[PDB]
């Protein structure tokens, strides 16, 4: 873990690695070191080595982040030069909204929302959005687009909606592409060992 | 002003009149620690609130402190005993109905996947989302403040208080509405056309 001045700004870059705890506590010592050097609503790009193997990580990251008082803009897909790290090679990059649990109003195409616990989005998540949390996912209105959800906290965490249309839902190490009834407001949980979708009203976990 | 109690509904921790939260707080830490190991880190213990109708939005704080103190609340008494109602010692995710007589108590928001009966109550520090039918007593952001929210698929609640605000009114039949404060009272409209 280190902070890299760049030509995309501040870059807080994250080598691979196998201990999620250490990374977190690494950013925390980093910052630390810096004596008070970011101001209330400073924003930084984000890359992770390999981040493949990582990607479940990231609502946790973002959040340690937030809760440090930094906000994340953007997540870059690259590497770094040899000789001179802070020359990036960015083959792919996503913007990051500055949202917290409670989201209160539409997630447009384009957006990612991401937080390392449960997410309530009173309004609506449009096709081309996307939602990366921790824990459950509630959309109070017409979810669309991908929403991946248990990142951290596991299978037992649960994307619902007034209506269910999503393309994608991701929850833990389980994926569907099936959808809920039309404007009947429907669960999409861990049953059994795949994702089922039922109507809230013939719901049953476990 | 704070005392535990051997009864026979068991151990009850009693807690006289204050005029401050954070010096109750600090009174059951060091009560706490005047019981020697009395107590174990599982040990349930029932709540008794003196003026409890002045004390009603400090419960999630007072259930918390003890939680972290390795005490669990699981039953709410009332007055020797007017009323009581039984504390869902759950999660911030609830999968399953809050029956009559049962009281959920969080900091943060609360999401029941299920319904909210008539005799229940929701204690919420933050926002809640039922997704079934509400009907119980639902208060929330006891702790973030006004701009918590409560939300459910039928909102067909008794009480509604959010903060400081209150209200009696519910939301259309079998629509998801939303109360939230907005102007200086709280609203109640439908998901399609909320304006925070």
């Amino acid at each position: 873990v280190d902070f890299k001045m760049t030509k995309e700004g501040l870059v807080l870059l994250i080598k691979d690695y196998q201990n999620l705890e250490e990374v977190l506590n690494a950013i925390s010592a980093r910052i630390t070191q810096m004596g008070g050097f970011f101001a209330k609503g400073d924003r930084i790009s984000l890359m992770i080595e390999n981040h493949n193997k990582h990607s479940q990580d990231i609502p946790r990251i973002v959040s340690h982040l937030r809760n440090l008082g930094l906000e994340v803009s953007q997540i870059l897909v690259g590497s770094t030069v040899e000789g001179k790290e802070n020359d990036l090679k960015v083959q792919s990059r996503t913007t990051v909204e500055s949202t917290g649990k409670v989201i209160k109003r539409n997630i447009r195409s384009g957006q990612t929302v991401v937080h390392s616990g449960d997410v309530i989005v009173f309004g609506n998540v449009n096709k081309g959005a996307e939602i990366l949390a921790g824990g459950s996912v509630v959309v109070f209105g017409k979810a669309q687009g991908n929403i991946r959800a248990g990142l951290n906290e596991g299978g037992q965490a649960v994307v619902a909606a007034l209506d269910l249309q999503t393309s994608l839902i991701q929850i833990a190490g389980f994926i569907t592409h099936s959808k809920g009834e039309e404007n009947v407001p429907s669960i999409a949980h861990v049953k059994g060992n795949r994702i089922v979708i039922e109507p809230f009203d013939k719901v049953s976990f476990e």
